[PDB]
């Protein structure tokens, strides 16, 4: 019953959205960022994942990241080669997995990265001096997407559906498109242009658009108002997402574990209520406990609070962030386990739950 904002979406893209809308009541898809690219202790293998090394299964949802594509780089900001990324997207999709993409766009004004707060949104939007730059940046995604296509025996082109999740965590102040660096109206203009350009001008038909504020900057006494800061309108969003690392044990959060569990459930309950009111689908688009320091994290801090409330449980998927490779990145950072990591057995339990689906037990999402 939810309908995509692209009324002409490909059959496979329509099917994915419809099937997520059906599956969400009884199930939760598990996702991992950069899951096939590397893990904490390995890089180079062309078909491997830390998640699979622990559980025997790939994640159901594969997250990927485009930052640097817009500058013509051959690899993204975490050194993931774009040609390999296209291969991995196609491989995951061929197995029935779901694809989602974020984009830590570099700062066009300074040439710095997404964390360089030099103002740029006002320049990029329609009427802005750098509007040609926004078009050029988006054109690089159009080209990347073409490298995901196949053409069948009848001459018809097919693509993997993509849950495209741009301009994320915009209620935070850490990215240049965030609060304090861009006005609310200019952010909305940026989002609306992104959709008009990709869906209407460029006629991409394989996208599902996900909106994803950060929970850590939402007042829980006024959740809906905070969630809807910068919301561009129902004609511009398909997935009512949320990045919530706060209620799952973030080091800076002084709330007790019991308060945090309750807040996780409440955040997802309200997310789902917003999605229901709008005819959309909700998802926990980013979460996790960096370095997996919390005993029984998966069952006690993630699955338990989601399953505690029937509204909260109607999220369609949950994705955790990447497993950075220690040999080349000096800051230890990971959100899924690897063999021998302390939470590995609890992650097996999470996988084993009847609620949680990894790639190996997905129904056919694309018909
Ligand atoms: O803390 C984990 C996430 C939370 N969401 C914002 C994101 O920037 C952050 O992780 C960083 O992600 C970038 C892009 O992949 C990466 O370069 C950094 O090293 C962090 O993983
Ligand atoms: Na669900
Ligand atoms: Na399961």
């Amino acid at each position: 019953l939810p309908a995509l904002i692209d009324t002409q979406a490909t059959a496979e893209t329509r099917a994915l959205y419809r099937n997520l809308a059906k599956l969400r009541y009884k199930h939760l898809l598990f996702g991992h960022e950069d899951s096939l690219a590397y893990g904490v202790h390995w890089e180079g293998d062309m078909d491997r994942s830390d998640v699979r090394d622990v559980t025997g299964a790939n994640p159901a949802v594969y997250g990927w990241e485009l930052g640097g594509l817009e500058l013509g780089h051959t690899a993204n900001l975490d050194a993931v080669n774009f040609e390999k990324m296209q291969h991995w997207i196609k491989a995951g999709y061929s197995r029935g997995g779901v694809i989602t993409i974020s984009w830590h766009v570099f700062n066009p004004v300074s040439g710095g990265n997404s964390w360089d707060k030099t103002p740029a949104v006002h320049e990029l939007i329609p009427g802005g001096a750098r509007h040609a730059t926004l078009k050029a940046y988006l054109d690089t995604f159009v080209a990347f997407n073409e490298g995901l296509a196949d053409v069948d025996a009848q001459g018809n082109k097919h693509y993997p559906p993509i849950i495209f999740r741009p301009w994320h965590e915009h209620n935070g102040d850490w990215f240049w498109w965030g609060k304090g660096h861009a006005s609310e109206q200019d952010y909305i203009a940026l989002w609306r242009f992104t959709v008009h350009y990709l869906r209407d001008e460029k006629k991409l038909r394989n996208l599902i658009y996900a909106y994803s504020p950060d929970r850590s900057r939402i007042d829980m006494a006024n959740f809906e108002a905070g969630y809807l800061y910068g919301y561009p309108g129902d004609a511009y969003v398909d997935i009512i997402g949320l990045d919530n690392y706060w209620d799952v044990g973030h080091e800076a959060n002084t709330a007790s574990a019991d308060e945090q569990k309750a807040a996780l459930t409440a955040s997802l309950k309200q997310l789902v209520q917003i999605a229901r009111s709008k005819g959309k689908i909700a998802a926990l688009t980013e979460t996790g406990n960096n370095r997996l320091t919390i005993d029984n994290f998966w069952t006690e801090r993630l699955l338990g609070p989601i399953s505690a409330d029937a509204d909260a449980s109607e999220i369609a998927y949950v994705m955790v962030w990447r497993n950075a490779n220690l040999a080349r990145e000096k800051s230890e950072q990971f959100f899924a386990p690897f063999p021998g990591q302390a939470t590995a057995d609890d992650f097996k339990r999470f996988y084993q739950s009847e609620v949680v689906l990894f790639e190996d037990e997905l129904p056919p999402l694309y018909r």
